[PDB]
């Protein structure tokens, strides 16, 4: 078994994740740009420069639909690893609606508003924070 946290930084290019309760789980490739508008999806793009330096960008695709405790450790967890992936990296943050040039060039179609979840995708439900009341 190991770390995924530390797992990221293993390949150049562009990655997808999505944080689940600090689980991190691979969104799934077959739809590839589907995103539940309701947690928080982390993605680093390493880009090259001349032919050896690289540059990790750090975005996170919040559905504006997640509570900020969920969305901000996204954001912690995603900026703090990427200072111990490089040191700096970009920042980028999508609330939905704002989101970067950048972002939209990589994710063109990769806009797919679904209201659900992984775990609770059996039940079929959307708990509201009321939860904690």
């Amino acid at each position: 078994e190991h770390p995924e946290f530390l797992k990221a930084g293993k390949e150049p290019g562009l990655q997808i994740w999505r944080v689940e309760k600090f689980d991190l789980v691979p969104v799934p490739t077959n739809l590839y740009g589907d995103f539940f508008t309701g947690d928080a999806y982390v993605i680093l793009k390493t880009v090259q420069l001349r032919n050896g330096n690289l540059q990790y960008d750090l975005h996170y695709w919040l559905g504006n639909e997640c509570s900020q405790d969920e969305s901000g450790a996204a954001a912690i967890f995603t900026v703090q690893l990427d200072d111990y992936l490089n040191g700096r990296a970009v920042q980028h943050r999508e609330v939905q609606g704002f989101e970067s040039a950048t972002f939209l060039g990589y994710f063109k179609s990769g806009l797919k508003y679904k209201k659900g979840g992984v775990a609770s995708g059996f039940k079929h439900v959307v708990p509201n924070e009321v939860v904690v009341q």
